[PDB]
């Protein structure tokens, strides 16, 4: 019923292990009634300024990940979601699905139990536990290649795995870097160089898929592993990375290093933790990631018609 | 009347020429009834986690500047304000005062006209024009030293002025850098090195004042000048920088390059613009900065008691 000359975008912000999720409850344009993938294509092609308004400065930051709530195609699903970041659109998003599901509870839309969530890479099954933690049974994960040699410009040779966990990842253990929260500047520079190296080498996932997430793994006395993860827009993931941990489990499974049902405890560069396990499937594994999200803001974004930076600063 | 186990901070976000201001309307602790400077001391010493919760990730970003609304000491003032950023506390804040005053109009607390605003460095006089632009008559500005030689580590010799405009600035024209929005990475690195150089040299403002803002000036065919400004937490100012432009006018005045009452049009690295003029005063000049602010969000920040990152990620 408001009539002033501005758009209102209703959002609820949460974070999962420190990684933010900006849930868009209302205010984006219609994207039609097709699959989440088809809607993502319309959003990206026709209405990308809505992403930038929500994610980029002045209203956002390069770290943020957004989640657009959509009516799902199947009436058996709780929701559809399209995830996006400072550079573009994600496939699946583990930390974000945890955030969305926790947020839907706060909105009074769901209770504890199993909830199907449609995404541009397929439907996932999220269990909202009685403690309000969330387990996300992800799409199929698999390793495309193992121990791929790469000369990292400015640093020297490494070996990495290429794997899909709902996004494409390059996974490295022999990077020679110090994985710690006080070292994220150097880690960001290193991982950015890795990605430049993959591009130069023409190294890709299946069917030429761009490898746009980089994971650096390290031993951790308190957990199974700690990682630093560089995301497609060159911000790092504050969380253990749900899709990246899914990809890691595909590698561990294929190497006989983690049995089905066994729990893997993955820490992020800042010390937050996800619990993960998998079952075998045809062509890969089906991993489940469990973590917690906390609410951090309820807001209405205001997009004033006369504001030259209404769609963000690009 | 809410009773869930979380704190609520009510905020209204705006931006001034792209530079954000997060106005805190309610939710911070009591800081006593002294001057804004005395309240700032209490906030910084006892309750700094409230700054980090509002400004830092996950709820904020390194770019944000906050403004805490306070009841002023003098009943003749519209408001008192304490400004803060990702690293600490500012003195005056030009873009932020424009934001605060525009926001107070939106809140229905003031109308067009002249409004006194108390700050930790003295009271300023803001005029809210009928067009909702704001002129801020700043505190006294003055130049402390001219053409100070500095060997910038990694780059080579420059000359800069040291001046106060409500914060301390080093102002350089002969930096050899390209002042443009597509070059902010290199400008940030250069200005950071300048500041390292000042520290090494023991170069300060009056009474050993830390020079924590760096301004790089360039000619501009559309304006009097364009600048890149590095702020104390090493984020850059998206605006022309009200206090930095105030400092620039003190230098121009002292050099006989701008007459009292003449208008100076200062652009920022991303192309936003302030209009500035001054009058002579004892010991310096009194500059007035005019610009516009746009609303960008209304929000309640949620600080959950059980959220390990409730006070921000440090
Ligand atoms: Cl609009
Ligand atoms: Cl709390
Ligand atoms: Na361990
Ligand atoms: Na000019």
């Amino acid at each position: 019923y408001f009539q002033s000359m501005m758009k209102r975008i209703q959002i609820i912000d949460s974070h999962t292990g420190g990684e933010p999720t900006r849930l868009v409850v209302s205010g984006f344009p219609s994207l039609g009634s097709g699959t989440m993938a088809e809607r993502r294509d319309v959003l990206a092609r026709e209405y990308d300024r809505y992403r930038t308004a929500c994610i980029l400065e002045p209203r956002g930051s390069d770290v943020l990940v957004g989640a657009l709530l959509c009516e799902p195609v199947s009436p058996d699903a709780a929701a559809g979601v399209i995830f996006f970041n400072n550079s573009g659109y994600l496939g699946m998003c583990g930390h974000g699905t945890i955030g969305v599901v926790r947020t839907l509870h706060h909105m009074g839309r769901i209770g504890p139990g199993v909830h199907r969530i449609e995404t541009p890479v397929g439907t996932v099954e999220a269990t909202l536990h009685d403690d309000l933690s969330v387990s996300v049974r992800n799409v199929l994960a698999y390793r495309h290649a193992k121990d791929v040699a790469l000369d990292v410009p400015g640093y020297g040779p490494v070996r990495g795995d290429i794997a899909w966990g709902g996004n494409w990842f390059f996974l490295i253990s022999d990077h020679g870097q110090r994985v710690a929260g006080d070292n994220v500047a150097a880690l960001t520079a290193y991982a950015s160089a890795v990605r430049e190296g993959l591009e130069r080498a023409g190294i890709t996932g299946a069917n030429g898929g761009e490898i746009d997430h980089i994971e650096l793994f390290a031993d951790d006395p308190e957990h199974d592993s700690r990682s630093f993860v560089l995301c497609p827009g060159l911000a790092y993931d504050r969380s253990p990375c749900g899709t990246g941990t899914s990809a890691k489990l595909a590698c561990l499974a294929a190497d006989g290093k983690l049995a089905p049902g066994a729990v893997w405890r993955q820490a992020s560069v800042i010390g937050s933790v996800f619990h993960a396990s998998y079952v075998q499937a045809e062509g890969g594994i089906v991993p489940t990631i469990r973590g917690s999200a906390h609410l951090s803001a309820e807001a209405t974004l205001l997009i004033e018609d006369d504001d030259p930076f209404r769609w963000g600063i690009v």
